[PDB]
């Protein structure tokens, strides 16, 4: 009903403690049985509170799903993020973002369970099943130039291995420029992009997809060699809010050095975090491939690399296959 | 009614000849009375339309009003813009562009009778007054490296400044990087923004905003002696489609030469336009602000400036105040 979203908002908000129907009938003007019912909705679509006569009720585990108002939550206690929106099912939230964006200067970010036209780097099909994984667009606002996209990608990197590592038992790699990997799964791509000028960046919009709960029954066949989730690293059930918030955390952590600190202070540790090292890389560049290896990330977030006919290249990104 | 554009487009469409009103009714599938209350309303807004007696009607003059119905006849014959979109009132061009993007590949370009809430460069207020310039938004879709942007905006100067002049018995002169006067007035101001990734520029979007007719009396009474139209500059009327069809003309001179010469080609050219030379130049960044010469724009369309305390600055951009 109109007011699942504000009993869901009451129950987080109460947590542990439990609060009765008649208070939140209070709440928000509506009868007690009205709560009732809305509370019988939020069980069905599995949401796990437990429900006490007397005592009343309390939250104990969200389902799959995500819920504005919970989400609400995470933004009225944040100092990066205004707002955010969240969907059952869109286009893309990096579609949303880059619209929601114009003619504002919020920072905000976009989740939606499922997106029906996900797309990577060079337009490419990202899958986005509803139910496995945080679709995410997240709009920053820095005050820098825009050649500083380049390496806001680099720290935002370790952010999100970071929040994946803390989750999985595993081994989380960075895959420069843009992909995390546990073991030989791609876990997750991002997607750095911005609105700017010659004067400055007016928006960043990172994009970022984490396979979450897919077994490996989930996916694609011919992809299924080569792709992972968070929770097939993981012995606990791998809990999305839970997750989020690290994610949320992370990103504001890596966003802040990302102002602060000068790549050089990050690069080693991005350097120890990433697996494509030791290694044959295929690398694509529009009609060309050759392979490769990579010899270093200079100083600037270029990766060196020496082809395959022994001659060096200066790269500021590149497409790697492993 | 739902058919002024229609009929718009059939008088435009068949210069110079008349067409009758049975012809246009027939066209339109509507009777020759509603043709008639049609034609009268163009007239009545200012169409200056010869209407004779079995012959029929002819389009002489529009008014100082963007229709779609004509410029859908400027888009279906253009090579390099998909269609356009026209207003006669909306809070800015550069955000309708910068939404209208999202999604798509289309190149396109917006066009408002006013704005209220036009920007130029530093969210700086844009005065769009109803009936008295231009105001366009221009999206094109280079493949390109997104530090072509300043690129970009280098030869789009020489085409807008190119445009006006063909209409101004005065010299034209650009104003580095973004402004274009005659003589002390600044005429037009524009604004190149993109969208873009570490792997390549989405969009450019341009905003070129250029003062038509107004008559010194029109303007503000602060900026007077620093402002101009290019009918003050005009012994004729004159006339916005006209003027509109020569400035589309040159963006995609200029924008092919974008795409095919390096700005070294054009540089001189710059050079010779440019009327920022051998004069005191109040330079702002930030915090800061310095007084300095223009020493040179090199190969690579910096700005060298030799400041008031002798020291060198090589400027991918500034604002310079005269
Ligand atoms: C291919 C590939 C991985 C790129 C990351 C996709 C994220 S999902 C949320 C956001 N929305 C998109 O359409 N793309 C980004
Ligand atoms: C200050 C100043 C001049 C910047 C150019 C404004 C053009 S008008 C059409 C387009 N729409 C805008 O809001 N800005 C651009």
């Amino acid at each position: 009903s109109k007011y699942s979203q504000d009993v869901l908002q009451l129950l987080y908000k109460n947590k542990p403690n439990y609060i009765s129907g008649q208070s939140i009938a209070e709440s928000l003007n509506i009868s007690r049985t009205a709560v009732k019912k809305v509370i019988d909705q939020l069980k069905l679509e599995g949401c796990k509170i437990d429900s006490v006569n007397h005592k009343g009720h309390l939250l104990q585990q969200l389902p799959d799903i995500w819920y504005q108002g919970i989400i609400d939550q995470y933004t009225k206690s944040s100092a990066l993020f205004d707002f955010s929106e969240v969907y059952d099912s869109i286009d893309s939230t990096q579609l949303a973002a880059k619209k929601s964006l114009v003619g504002n200067q919020s920072s905000f970010f976009i989740l939606s369970d499922e997106q029906t036209k996900g797309r990577g780097r060079f337009n490419r099909h990202w899958s986005s099943s509803k139910g496995q994984g945080l679709w995410m667009s997240v709009v920053l606002r820095p005050n820098v130039a825009f050649s500083m996209i380049s390496k806001f990608n680099l720290f935002i990197a370790l952010g999100i291995r970071d929040a994946i590592q803390h989750f999985s038992q595993d081994e989380v790699k960075v895959k420069w420029p843009n992909d995390i990997y546990i073991d030989n799964g791609k876990v997750c791509g991002f997607l750095t992009e911005m609105v700017a000028n010659n004067d400055g960046i007016e928006a960043i919009i990172c994009g970022i997809g984490i396979n979450l709960t897919q077994q490996l029954e989930n996916f694609d066949e011919s992809i299924r060699h080569r792709a992972t989730s968070i929770q097939l690293h993981d012995k606990n059930k791998l809990d999305r809010y839970q997750f989020l918030e690290r994610l949320l955390q992370e990103i504001e952590k890596r966003y802040n050095q990302f102002l602060t600190l000068p790549f050089s202070e990050i690069r080693e540790e991005y350097n120890a975090a990433s697996n494509i090292w030791n290694r044959t890389l295929l690398f694509t560049e529009n009609d060309k491939q050759f392979k490769g290896q990579a010899i270093d990330l200079d100083y600037d977030g270029y990766l060196i690399v020496r082809d395959e006919a022994g001659e060096s290249h200066r790269l500021i990104s590149a497409d790697i296959d492993f």
